């Protein structure tokens, strides 16, 4: 979800010919060699690669994991320096581009201020606040960007936008 | 209640990803670093997590305790400010906080009165006291705030104040 890219490492210069499963094997290994894992089992769960432009990505279980398998920068792998790296967009601090939602009319449902957002581009995550014992809105809403690039186009167009009767706060959540 | 919520705060704004155990070791630290602690042992019980809208609920050991755990109202935690709170469900024992108004110009009627008070915030009681043959006001007036935390706002923003050639008395009836 969001904390999606903390849990996934870029791997160039990787060596001719090599599969995602050996990838997978060797990065657990290492991982168990150093005592460097939190729990039983193994902490990568899935590799993919780009043969062609000689890089892969790994997946991780963890969080904490991930971060402390970047320890293997220019480790050996049949022969050759792997260069171990974050994502481009990986989050540092987490949930940063998060963003309120304010002074809705109450009348409106999910989906339709959905649709208000979505013209900026796809959503990773939303939810409009309401009374569980009514189900009416509260006026207010959160959501993410699934490209965190998009934010600031997406505060710069929709705070202050005229709603029929009212003003729109769009804002950082912080 | 009137005797629910006893031993159980709403807490808002928690980090996204964070887990039920690191909450509880947080507040378990700050209860005994910051002197709060009452007994041996951890204070914390559980912690309970809605990831989705970012809150949680606390359950105590104790009923003091809770109480005491309020002063971390806007603590830091991983960068976030956390909004403790009573929950909804909870409310003190009728009385608790009544006020007393002194000093109010004795041709005033009760709605008059009434909008003064309520500036602060909205009233669970209220009663303007009158000579009864007559009907005309004794110039004092008793009040209760559905918000508990208003009652010392209400006192700091009236208490000592010019209202015409008087000057109000505001505080607690007992």
């Amino acid at each position: 979800g969001p904390l999606g890219s903390a849990r996934r490492l870029y791997v160039g210069n990787i060596p001719f010919g090599i599969t995602e499963e050996a990838m997978m094997d060797f990065f657990n290994a290492q991982m168990r060699l150093g005592g460097l894992t939190q729990a039983p089992g193994n902490p990568v769960l899935a590799v993919q690669i780009n043969q062609d432009k000689n890089f892969a990505f790994l997946e991780f279980r963890s969080v904490d994991e991930t971060t402390q398998a970047m320890a293997f920068d220019g480790i050996i792998f049949q022969g050759q320096s792997l260069k171990i790296r974050r994502p481009h967009d990986y989050q540092p601090l987490p949930g940063a581009h998060k963003l309120f939602i304010g002074g809705l009319p109450n009348y409106l449902n999910d989906d339709q201020v959905k649709e208000l957002l979505t013209s900026f581009g796809p959503l990773k995550a939303f939810n409009l606040v309401k009374d569980s014992a009514t189900g009416l809105s509260k006026g207010y809403a959160f959501c993410e960007y699934v490209d965190i690039n998009v934010t600031d186009q997406a505060i710069a167009g929709l705070n202050g936008m005229q709603l029929g009767d009212k003003k729109l706060l769009v804002q950082r959540a912080s």
